[PDB]
Order: C-alpha cells, then sequence, then structure tokens
C-alpha cells in the first residue's frame, strides 16, 4: 500500500515537499542574482552581473534539496539572462561561468538544463506560517521573473492542482493490490476516491482566474518559459560556453511535464503516447528521474481498464467511467484557460488541435 | 527475473520458437515458407491480394502469435519492397493489414518486421539434443536467396544468447549492493565482462558467414522500414485498418534489449542528453517486446552500480566495472569496423559519415563513463 523511492511524497505528490530556500553561504553571489531578478532586468545589470561571476563548484550542494533549489535558481537566471527584457535582445551564448555548474548539475539530477516545470513550479515555493496547512493565502513562491508578471499566482494555482492530485496517487497500490487480491468491494472504493480527487483537483483549477491577469502572462511570463527546441529566435538552439562545443536545443516550460496527468492516463489504460504521443512522450524527459520511473512502473503493470471490463459488473464501470470523466473535464476546462490566456491575447490553432486530439482520446477510453 | 520472458539460457530470445501454424493458416505459412520463389517470379504480390482477411483468434497462445507475427511481418516486407529494385508499393491489402495490425496491437508491437520477430523468434535446433551453434540451427524464414540471411539472423542471435548468460547475473549484483557482499558484488561484475568478451569471440563469425555485397544490396532492403524513408515518404497506408499512412522504422539491433540493458546496469547515460542518439535509442524500445521494455524499466528503478562503486574507495571493484564497460566499448568498437565492411564500403560502389558519428558518440559515451 505504498510507493518506494520514486519520491513521491504522501501529501504533496510529485512536488518536492518543504523545498530548501537557502544555499550555503558560498553561493551567496547566485542566489543574490535570482532573489533579485525583477529589480536586475528593469535596471539593464542582470547581463552584466551574470557576466562578472566566478565558475563555483557544485560540490557544496550536498543534499537533494539543495541540489534542486540551486537547479532552480540557476535556471531562473538562465531563462533572464537569455531572453533579457523579453523584447528582442535575446542572447545565444550562455556564459562559461554558468554554463558549466549548471549543466554539471542538471546531468547530476538527470534533467535538462533549462527551467522545467519540476522546477518552476513543483520546488518553488513555501509556506508563510509551518504550523498553518497548504493553500494559496499560506503559501509564497521562492523566486519570480519581473513585477506584474503574476508568476505567484501561476506557479502557485499549478501547484496547488498537483497537491489535489496527490491525494489521488497514493491510492493507486490499493487499486492494484485489491485487482490482485479480487477484492472487488475494495477496488470500487479506491477508483471512486481517485475521482473524487480529480474532481477537486478541477475545483481548485478554477482559482487560476482570480491571481492571473492573461496580458500579465501572454505578454511577460509566457516568454521568460519559452525554450529553444525550434525556436526562431534561436533557431540553432544555445551554446552552452565551456560545456558543449555547439549548440543544443532544449523545450521550454509545459505542464505536459507533469507526471500527475500521464500517470492517470497510463493507470486507467487511456493510450496516449501510442505525434502528441510524441510529444507527451518527449516531455517526460524533462520530469525528474524517480518520476519517469514511476511513470514506467505503471505501465508493466497489468491494464485496470482490461480487468473492469472482464467484470461485467456496473458498479465498478461506473467508477472507472467517474475516473476517465474526472480527466475529461479537467482537459476541457483547460482548453477554455488556454482560450483565454493564449488564444485570445494573441488576436491583439495548431496548438489547439494537439489539446483537443488528447481530451478526445481521454473521451474515447470511456465505456459510455 | 519474474515475467519478463528472459529464458535462463537464451535470454531475450524465444526459447524453441514455434514452426508451424495451426491448418486454419496454410494460406498464410505458404507464402512465408516460399518468399524466394514467388518474388522470383513475381507473383507473391498477386497471392497476397488473392487472400482471405483470416482470424487472429486461433493463435491461442504466446509462441503461435509470435510465429504468425513473423509469418505476416516478413509477408508485409517483401510486399511492400517487391523485387527490391524501386518499384515499392504504398498500400497493405485489407486482408493481410487488418489481421496484422490485430496481432501487433495485442502483443503490443509495432506492425512492422522487428528484431524480435527475425531475429529472436525465427530459429530451431537441426538436432534437439545437440546445443545451440551454427551447424545445428537454422532460421526459420528468408527473403531471397543468396541473401545470407541464415547468417546474418543467426549470427546475431548467438551473439545475444551470449549475452543471456552475463543477464541472469544481475539480480545477484543488486542484492549484493543490498547485503553489502563486497566479495559476492565484484564476483558478479566479472563474470559479466567474461560473458561480454565472450560475446565478442561469437560476433567474430559474422564475416564467415555473411557477404557484404550480398547484405548491402538484397538484405538491407527487405529490413527497411517507412519511417523518414523517401520511397515512402508519407508512410504506408494500412488498408482497413487506418485512415491514413503510418511511419515505422525498420529492423536495426538498437531493436536488442541486450546492449541498452547493459548500459542501464552500468550507469551508462545514454538515453539522456539532447541529441539524436538518445532519442533514437529511446525509440527503439517501442519496437522491444513489451515485457523486455518493462525489464529495462525495472533496471533503470534501482540502484545505480557505478554510484556504489564510486563511494567504495576499491580497486578490486572498479576494475571489474571497468571491465564490464571496457567490453561494451570492446563490442561497439568490433561493431564500427563490421558497418564499415558492410554498408560503407559497398555503398561505396552505386551521408553515411553523418550516420558513423552517430555510432561513434555511442561508444564514446560508453568510454567516458570509465572510472581510470
Ligand atoms: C494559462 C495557463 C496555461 C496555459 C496557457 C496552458 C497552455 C497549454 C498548451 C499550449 C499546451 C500544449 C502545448 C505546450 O505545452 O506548449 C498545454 C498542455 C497541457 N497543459 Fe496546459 N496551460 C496552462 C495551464 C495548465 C495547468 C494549470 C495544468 C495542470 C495543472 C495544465 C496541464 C496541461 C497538460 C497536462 C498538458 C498536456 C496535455 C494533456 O495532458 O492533456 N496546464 N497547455
Ligand atoms: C553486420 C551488419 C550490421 C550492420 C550493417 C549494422 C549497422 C548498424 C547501423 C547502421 C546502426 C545505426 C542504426 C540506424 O541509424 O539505422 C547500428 C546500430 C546498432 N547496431 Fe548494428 N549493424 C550490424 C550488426 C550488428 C550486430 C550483430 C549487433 C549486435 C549483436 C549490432 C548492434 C547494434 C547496436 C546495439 C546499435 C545501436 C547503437 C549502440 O547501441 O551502440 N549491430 N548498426
Ligand atoms: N505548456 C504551457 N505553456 O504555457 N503554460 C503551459 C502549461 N500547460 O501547458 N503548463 C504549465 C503551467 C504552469 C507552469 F508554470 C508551467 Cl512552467 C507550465
Ligand atoms: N541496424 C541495423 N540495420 O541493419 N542491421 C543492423 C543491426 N545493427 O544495427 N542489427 C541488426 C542485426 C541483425 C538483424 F537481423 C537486424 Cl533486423 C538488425
Amino acid at each position: 500500500t505504498i510507493s518506494k523511492e520514486y519520491h513521491i511524497d504522501e501529501e504533496v505528490g510529485f512536488a518536492l515537499p518543504n523545498p530548501q530556500e537557502n544555499l550555503p553561504d558560498f553561493y551567496n553571489d547566485w542566489m543574490f542574482i535570482a532573489k533579485h531578478l525583477p529589480d536586475l532586468i528593469e535596471s539593464g545589470q542582470l547581463r552584466e552581473r551574470v557576466e562578472k561571476l566566478n565558475m563555483l563548484s557544485i560540490d557544496h550542494l550536498t543534499d537533494h534539496k539543495s541540489q534542486r533549489l540551486a537547479r532552480l535558481v540557476l535556471g531562473c537566471i538562465t531563462m533572464a539572462y537569455v531572453w533579457g527584457k523579453g523584447h528582442g535582445d535575446v542572447r545565444k551564448v550562455l556564459p562559461r561561468n554558468i554554463a558549466v555548474p549548471y549543466c554539471q548539475l542538471s546531468k547530476k539530477l538527470e534533467l535538462p538544463p533549462i527551467l522545467v516545470y519540476a522546477d518552476c513550479v513543483l520546488a518553488n515555493w513555501k509556506k508563510k506560517d509551518p504550523n498553518k496547512p497548504l493553500t494559496y493565502e499560506n503559501m509564497d513562491v521562492l523566486f519570480s521573473f519581473r513585477d506584474g508578471d503574476c508568476s505567484k499566482g501561476f506557479f502557485l494555482v499549478s501547484l496547488l492542482v498537483e497537491i489535489a492530485a496527490a491525494s489521488a496517487i497514493k491510492v493507486i497500490p490499493t487499486v492494484f493490490k485489491a485487482m490482485q487480491m479480487q477484492e472487488r468491494d475494495t477496488l470500487l472504493k479506491a477508483l471512486l476516491e481517485i475521482a473524487s480527487c480529480l474532481e477537486k483537483a478541477l475545483q481548485v483549477f478554477h482559482q487560476i482566474h482570480d491571481h492571473v491577469n492573461p496580458k500579465a502572462f501572454f505578454s511577460v511570463l509566457r516568454i521568460y518559459l519559452s525554450g529553444w527546441k525550434g525556436n526562431p529566435q534561436l533557431s540553432d538552439g544555445l551554446v552552452y560556453e565551456g560545456f558543449w562545443e555547439d549548440p543544443k536545443e532544449f523545450a521550454g516550460g509545459s505542464a505536459g511535464q507533469s507526471s500527475v496527468f500521464q500517470c492517470f492516463d497510463v493507470l486507467l489504460g487511456i493510450q496516449q503516447t501510442a505525434h502528441a504521443a510524441q510529444f507527451l512522450q518527449d516531455m517526460r524527459r524533462y520530469m525528474p528521474p524517480a518520476h519517469r520511473n514511476f511513470l514506467c512502473s505503471l505501465e508493466s503493470n497489468p491494464s485496470v481498464r482490461e480487468f473492469v471490463l472482464s467484470k461485467g459488473d456496473a458498479g465498478l464501470r461506473e467508477a472507472y467511467d467517474a475516473c476517465v470523466k474526472a480527466l475529461v473535464s479537467l482537459r476541457s476546462y483547460h482548453l477554455q484557460i488556454v482560450t483565454k490566456y493564449i488564444l485570445i491575447p494573441a488576436s491583439q490553432t495548431d496548438l489547439m488541435n494537439f489539446l483537443k486530439t488528447v481530451r478526445s482520446t481521454t473521451e474515447k477510453s470511456l465505456l459510455k
């Protein structure tokens, strides 16, 4: 009834639980820049401060939490440096003294050297009062890009949806051991509890409107999350000075990098990685290694869908269809969020096709 | 190992594969058992059309499902490439396309001939009481006469089986890391590297039984897929199973779980990084049998042997670990020579530079993992 060392916490699931906040003193030269990105980009001195930097060693980042915090600090500094004010004064070469420890640390954690969902959502937060529970008022992100980027809202809302699904993930072992022992009654309870938590997760998703402005997102934040895989601004990729001879390409942030949704697609026999199936497959590369491992474990198990269909059991079939419907709801609301935050401010098509097909693949998986 | 379908003696190979299908399918088997003669006469493509959408349901157990997947897979290649002179068909007939895709999605494999089919499930012993060697062994199917396919497939198979006796050690390695039996672990690593050096010695046989021209000109053509292939630039239409064309990669020994297995075990980070090699090797898993994908998965979800060895500051262990990494480096380095002989040189009398960079980078990634 538990998962091993997939780094899946009981309460926060795929999130890094109570992330680190400060680095060892050695790195105060790094942490400074990260703690003041909005103010350094305005003054136009971010890049100078980056380029006047010593090549620090990663070795004093001893444990996992600090290694991550550092990965976030560096990741943000990188985004900021590459996009600048985010008007077009890009850079195509990342400075030696930052590029080196970033790629070192990245290949140490088996993650790509670019800011990802695992960094700016999953490891970018804290409680205000540690004795109070997890909720937007009691919570705050550690780093931001610009003032009025609404990044506190964007990151936390996302995080809170992840944590909502966390209380459904801890059920999965119960599901499989129920399929084994044949304890039909349990299995039903488990499936129902999962769908409950996913409907919850939608209710949490509603908060996005309250804390993220459409223009603030599309115009400001979106820019700093952009990568260099197929990006015309850096059509060859980015040169990582002192680590790679040639440019390299890496995808910007997406919540395709959230293990939550892929996890439940897998669990429920929703065959989405078998084009989109390609994107979604690639996005795993940007998930923390243990989480990739976890999704993997799920695929190497017996199909819950098969099990339910064999049993000719109305109760089950509903319970299963309940979960599939919860996902269908989540993706459908998602499309509305994209309409509001990308599609409309883009005004003053291919992307909608992508999301619509994924949802559709989810809806086909119903038993009806 | 549980039900990863990894046999003790033949590893990833399908052990003692089926040879005949139920009588219902004698209309398939026929074509498969005579592909060389039907392509010559130019009647293969007729015989394929004049065919009746049979049902897959009489293929009850795994071994028969696989034999059928091979029969169909070969028939498909043969039909698509024809005489292999450059007339290619772009629509696979309904009465074969349907049961092929049915069976393929039943075994969770792509509907195209793959290493798992034409190497791992395409053989038999001549005398069942005699051991596994080229003289006592034979493939079940072939494409043309003088394609040297018996040699190509069996040599490959025999290398797989050589690495099989190293795979059965892996559980010993991990349970040694746990119980902290340093001595056990050393023995295990050494035994692994031994079996991989063996596997190279077996690889040597390729020169004896495969002709370079017979391979590059004949056999290579029938193993080609339609992923990024200009001949079928959109992919292939599977009549009665898919609206649009679909793309699928041709046979590669990138589809051998052996090498990816040991890369994983030894902390050799190939399927990570930006480039085309990591992505290719990651894709190729899709073309491995499902239980073998599952197995590679397990290995990644274990503690890193590399880490464990580096922590210990132990000369013996390092040497044992480096032994294995060296064995792989050797295998890949010989591999490059085989490519030079069989693709690179005959390609000369009729680009592949980019192609050699690929293999060279993979090997190089293997050589960097060395400790000393
Ligand atoms: C304004 C906020 C958001 C925008 C503009 C947005 C936009 C998009 C876009 C464009 C894609 C597909 C292409 C790409 O990622 O580049 C996508 C996919 C996805 N988004 Fe979002 N998204 C937002 C918020 C969220 C949130 C809060 C979640 C979950 C908590 C989420 C989950 C996903 C998932 C899981 C996918 C992959 C497709 C799928 O799983 O069905 N997104 N989103
Ligand atoms: C003898 C003729 C062979 C030729 C012409 C050949 C050619 C090639 C080519 C062209 C590739 C790159 C794949 C692509 O981009 O299409 C490749 C990869 C590979 N080949 Fe071969 N190969 C041969 C035999 C073997 C054998 C016998 C083995 C092992 C038993 C082997 C193991 C591999 C592996 C493992 C890869 C993936 C790269 C790697 O893991 O290092 N090959 N081969
Ligand atoms: N992709 C995206 N591009 O912009 N927002 C999204 C989105 N879902 O797709 N997810 C996403 C949501 C919040 C985030 F902070 C990040 Cl880094 C990624
Ligand atoms: N790739 C390849 N394309 O042709 N031969 C190879 C090769 N290694 O790369 N291995 C391989 C060896 C024997 C085979 F039958 C097949 Cl289908 C693939």
